[PDB]
């Protein structure tokens, strides 16, 4: 196995983790009716999460690169794609608070 693999699935398993805490963070906010400031802090987590979304993306690309038939590279975009898809998710769901 890869260690281009390894440190690929431990960001993406990351990632989906730190999705996970602003779900819970969404829930915590729906409560008290919080303050713009508490509300443009989980924007800039938001845009955090983008940020490293679209670098994992080219981590990922410099892995086809040298090794384009390396098992899991289908399941490894299309993990990506569900990431980006649940991170706009919880941007519209922030929109609405």
């Amino acid at each position: 196995s890869h260690m281009m693999l390894a440190a690929l699935k431990e960001k993406l398993a990351a990632l989906k983790e730190k999705n996970a805490a602003l779900k819970y963070k969404l829930a915590a906010l729906k409560k008290h009716k919080a303050t713009p400031a508490e509300l443009a802090a989980l924007e800039k987590e938001l845009a955090a999460t983008e940020k490293e979304l679209a670098a994992l993306e080219w981590e990922l690309a410099a892995l086809e690169k040298k090794e384009p038939l390396t098992p899991e590279l289908a399941a490894l975009k299309e993990e990506l794609a569900a990431l980006k898809e649940e991170t706009a998710a919880l941007k519209y769901e922030l929109a609405a608070l």
